[PDB]
């Protein structure tokens, strides 16, 4: 009988950890990369190694709507994915894509599709994520645009913490949700150490199944992101998963695991694949470049994915140049699989106590760009 | 103002001729190859060089039916092809695919699809081809299976000639058809010279816009087919087109033009393309063969088709091995275009009085198979 949510750390190296999250719909190996599910077939996404995928609540609210998804059987039935699904709260896309009114109560916003009015709040976000039936639920917070003044960073963080308690109570009010799903809280505080500590203390007092580091990957650059992670991750409870939302490039992931992060999500592998960019151990490549037109090697000569067992750079180049959808599908499958192989090498190297070496070896090769 | 049907011979070499057939829907360059239209887009088929395509009356009768096609605007609207269309009579597929009753009146047969009853005769065939709206109409004849006894060959040929007169009269009875389309008669007589002469005399007495050589390409082998063509084609009127039905391989076409044939049709380029076989100037190749997996040359290094300007053997090999429909589409486009380039080289070489040399050069290279 599988548990609701059980995080076990199997091995450590410095701040890095590797282990598992056991949930009713399956086991998640950590550090984990979650592709964004909101197209490749779900069996293809699973075969790349993904243990869990992410759904964007905001987009699902606008089309086809969470009530419709619930009537269809829930998000797992809707997406054809029967393993765990994490949903975000919707709040970030409200800031970035939609906004009629904002207050401590919640937000009202207009659909950028058809102009209809929608509402989000801690209580409404948790309820919508319940209708979607997701396994990991994100608390609803307030995002502050980058760069943020110290005043606005403190203001949004304190509101986010009040909203985190409201998210906690809303989640706990539904027995069907509280017994079967998990709830993560989100640390805020921009680049400010005292605000991050304030946030971490408040979240740990409320209590969550996992803790996200919010407010990064919004324009700040890698060096600054790493500096914030340096002091922010140790503030979170050690025995629970640490989730860096919206990150990121392969070298961002490696450096964040060095700093204690267990979970990641990013649209980058799928966006790059649609745009003709492949990730490789020698850095990203643009497959349209003429140098690939007669290159019989696969996208990456070490990649274990199904695409690289069969297709050459030359032939993917031909498909992409012709605008054939198969080209984009193959690139996208490869990129998601490459990300999963990166996570597997990270997990194995932590287990063997050679992750610090792997990270240095990885960077030297990825940035040399000898592709 | 384009004429109904005007055949002009521009140049000759021995028995070979090159010229044009002018019709209301366009000009047909001869010797001509007609792809079988009954999928690639019609604009793709046109871009390969085809001036006219063939429709199979029998298949169109069974699905969706000629009355339905007429209500949809005719076969040109149905197929998206606004240039000339030749239709066969349906009689060959009755023998080869369906057959309730046969007599001098006509035939009743059962649809191999749904068992429904259909009827063909000279009068019904011409009427159905009128409903289809085709530009070149084939007289309805009686096919004799191969090999045929002298008695059965004479019996089917004499009936075919009585049916050719009935086809002539049926065609002439519809002013809309007789003023806008053309009618071809079909010579029969198996391998027997006296029967072929009997047939040719009867057809010329009736009078037709063009004359087909029927009863070949049904198992007899090329040497025997060529021997029959040697005496049969000179029996037909010189100033009208000569049509060899259902032929054939590239070397069959070359040898038949040497013997006075102006028009051809065959499913071979499309069937081969779906089966992973490409025609080349060095003979056919099976693209699945391992030797092509890293071959960066196009299917044929002299072929002018759109496929060979872009796609390598290696990449078409990859698509075909994966079962991707694009692979079959590219092979089929190439094969139809290769056939049209063969016809163009035949036309140009006759015009220049070097066709006998082209035919010898063609055979030496095609049969050496240095691909
Ligand atoms: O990310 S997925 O597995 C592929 C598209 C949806 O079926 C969810
Ligand atoms: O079905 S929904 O997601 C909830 C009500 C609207 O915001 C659309
Ligand atoms: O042979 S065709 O041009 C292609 C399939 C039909 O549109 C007729
Ligand atoms: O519409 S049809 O081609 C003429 C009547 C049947 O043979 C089907
Ligand atoms: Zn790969
Ligand atoms: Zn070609």
């Amino acid at each position: 009988d599988r548990p609701r949510f059980s995080f076990s750390i199997a091995a450590r190296e410095g701040k890095a950890r590797t282990g598992t999250i056991e949930m009713k719909r399956g086991v998640i190996r950590t550090p984990a990369f979650m592709p964004v599910g909101t197209a490749l077939k779900p069996e293809t996404v699973r075969a790349t190694g993904a243990d869990i995928i992410l759904g964007n609540t905001y987009h699902l609210m606008l089309r086809p709507g969470a009530e419709r998804i619930a009537k269809l059987g829930g998000l797992h039935s809707f997406m054809g994915w029967d393993r765990p699904i994490l949903t975000d709260s919707g709040g970030y896309q409200v800031m970035s894509l939609s906004l009629t009114k904002q207050s401590e109560e919640g937000v009202t916003f207009k659909s950028h599709l058809d102009g209809s009015r929608h509402m989000l709040s801690p209580e409404r976000s948790i309820e919508i994520q319940h209708l979607l039936g997701s396994d990991i639920v994100m608390a609803f917070d307030e995002s502050t645009p980058y760069p943020a003044t110290p005043s606005r960073a403190a203001s949004s963080m304190e509101r986010s913490m009040r909203w985190a308690k409201r998210s906690r109570d809303a989640f706990d009010s539904r027995k069907e949700q509280a017994e079967n799903a998990a709830l993560f809280g989100i640390q805020q505080g921009s680049v400010f150490e005292n605000l991050r500590q304030q946030s971490a203390d408040a979240l740990a007092e409320i209590g969550f199944d996992g803790y996200a580091v919010g407010g990064l990957a919004v324009g700040e650059g890698q060096d600054e992101m790493f500096r914030v992670l340096d002091f922010s991750v140790p503030m979170l409870p050690d025995d629970k998963p640490h989730y860096l939302m919206g990150v990121g490039k392969p070298d961002d992931i490696v450096g964040a695991v060095e700093r204690g992060i267990d979970m990641f999500d990013s649209v980058l592998p799928t966006r790059s694949g649609r745009n003709g960019q492949a990730f490789t151990w020698d850095g990203p490549i643009n497959i349209r470049n003429a140098r690939f037109s007669e290159d019989l090697k696969p996208l990456d000569s070490e990649c274990h994915c199904a695409v690289c067992q069969k297709w050459s750079r030359a032939c993917i180049h031909a498909l992409i140049r012709a605008g054939e959808i198969l080209g984009a599908m193959l690139m996208t499958e490869h990129n998601i699989a490459f990300y999963q192989q990166l996570m597997q090498k990270i997990r194995d190297s932590i287990s063997e106590g050679r992750f610090s070496q792997f990270a240095q070896d990885f960077r030297a090769r990825y940035f040399a760009r000898n592709s």
